[PDB]
C-alpha cells in the first residue's frame, strides 16, 4: 500500500535545525541591482532557462558571466538566487558576484565570477589518469560542501562543470535545477539532464535525497575512465532505464523496486526485457586503458547502483582508494 520511505545517510537534518530563513526561498527578499555597471561583451550561449553572456564590470574593469534569465517560475528564480548565496564562497561552488536588472527590460540576471572554460570534448582527448582522480575530487568538495549545506544539486554533467584546465580551477555551475533536502519530502522528478537521471526519477520514486548527484558522477566517471560519452545513452526518459538495465541487469533493478514498493510504469512493459548484470571490466578497450585501474572499476561500483541507500556518499568517496594520489 503505497511506496516504502526513505530518508538520506547523512545530513539528514540540517536544514530541520536550522531558521526557516535558511530554507524557505519563496520567502527570501531579492534585492535587484542596477544592471548599468556591467556592460555586456559577448554572448557565450543560449539555453532553456537563461542566455549567457561575457560581461564587463565598470567599477572595477574585471570580466564577470551575465546569465539573463527568461522569467519562467518566480518561485525557481527565488530558489535558484537563495541557493546561490546560501553556498556562496564554498570549495569550487560559482560565485554569485551580483544580482541584477537592466532598467528598461527589467530581466532578471545572475552575475558570476568569470571561469575561463576548457570545452569538454577538447579536455576529453587530454586528459590523464591523475587529471580524472584530480577533477573527481574538486567536485566532491563542491558535493560534499552542498550537501553539508542541505543542498542537492539534482543536475550534475559536463556542462554544469567548468574547468580552467591551465590554472587547474573546477566550478560547479547552474544551480537552477538545486533544492534543500528535507527528511521525507517528495520531490519532482523531472530534473537532471536524461543521462544523468538516476533509476530513482526513472522509476518515479519522489522521495530522494543527495545520493541523486552521486548517480550523475558516476554516470560522469564512466564516460571519462571509458572515453564514452554519455555512457548511458538513453532516447527518452523511458528508454534511459533500459539502458541502465542493459549494464546493472534486471534482477538488480526488480530487488530496487521491490524494497521501495515501487509501481513500475506500464510503459516499461514492453522495451525493459531481460538482462543479466555486466561486469565492469567488459568496457575496458585499447583506447581507454591508460584511465582504468582495479581502484576506478571497485569506485565506480560504488557509486553506479540502483538503490539509492546503498550509493556511496560525498564523504566516503572522498575516502576511496581511487583518490590516495591527489
Ligand atoms: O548558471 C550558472 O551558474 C553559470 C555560471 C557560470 C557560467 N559561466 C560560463 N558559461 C560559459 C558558457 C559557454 C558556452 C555555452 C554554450 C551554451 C550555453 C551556455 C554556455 C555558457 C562560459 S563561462 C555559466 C552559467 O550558466
Amino acid at each position: 500500500s503505497g511506496p516504502v520511505p526513505s530518508r538520506a545517510r547523512v545530513y539528514t537534518d540540517v536544514n530541520t535545525h536550522r531558521p526557516r530563513e535558511y530554507w524557505d526561498y519563496e520567502s527570501h527578499v531579492v534585492e535587484w541591482g542596477n544592471q548599468d555597471d556591467y556592460q555586456l561583451v559577448r554572448k557565450l550561449g543560449r539555453g532553456k532557462y537563461s542566455e549567457v553572456f561575457e560581461a564587463i564590470n565598470i567599477t572595477n574593469n574585471e570580466k564577470v558571466v551575465v546569465k539573463i534569465l527568461k522569467p519562467v517560475k518566480k518561485k525557481k528564480i527565488k530558489r535558484e538566487i537563495k541557493i546561490l548565496e546560501n553556498l556562496r564562497g564554498g570549495p569550487n561552488i560559482i560565485t554569485l558576484a551580483d544580482i541584477v536588472k537592466d532598467p528598461v527590460s527589467r530581466t532578471p540576471a545572475l552575475v558570476f565570477e568569470h571561469v575561463n572554460n576548457t570545452d569538454f570534448k577538447q579536455l576529453y582527448q587530454t586528459l590523464t589518469d591523475y587529471d580524472i582522480r584530480f577533477y573527481m575530487y574538486e567536485i566532491l568538495k563542491a558535493l560534499d560542501y552542498c550537501h553539508s549545506m542541505g543542498i542537492m544539486h539534482r543536475d550534475v554533467k559536463p556542462h554544469n562543470v567548468m574547468i580552467d584546465h591551465e590554472h587547474r580551477k573546477l566550478r560547479l555551475i547552474d544551480w537552477g535545477l538545486a533544492e534543500f533536502y528535507h527528511p521525507g519530502q517528495e520531490y519532482n522528478v523531472r530534473v537532471a539532464s536524461r543521462y544523468f537521471k538516476g533509476p530513482e526519477l526513472l522509476v518515479d520514486y519522489q522521495m530522494y535525497d543527495y545520493s541523486l548527484d552521486m548517480w550523475s558522477l558516476g554516470c560522469m566517471l564512466a564516460s571519462m575512465i571509458f572515453r564514452k560519452e554519455p555512457f548511458f545513452h538513453g532516447h527518452d526518459n523511458y528508454d534511459q532505464l533500459v539502458r541502465i538495465a542493459k549494464v546493472l541487469g534486471t534482477e538488480d533493478l526488480y530487488d530496487y523496486i521491490d524494497k521501495y514498493n515501487i509501481e513500475l510504469d506500464p510503459r516499461f512493459n514492453d522495451i525493459l526485457g531481460r538482462h543479466s548484470r555486466k561486469r565492469w571490466e567488459r568496457f575496458v578497450h585499447s583506447e581507454n586503458q591508460h584511465l582504468v585501474s582495479p581502484e576506478a572499476l571497485d569506485f565506480l561500483d560504488k557509486l553506479l547502483r540502483y538503490d539509492h541507500q546503498s550509493r556511496l556518499t560525498a564523504r566516503e568517496a572522498m575516502e576511496h582508494p581511487y583518490f590516495y594520489t591527489v
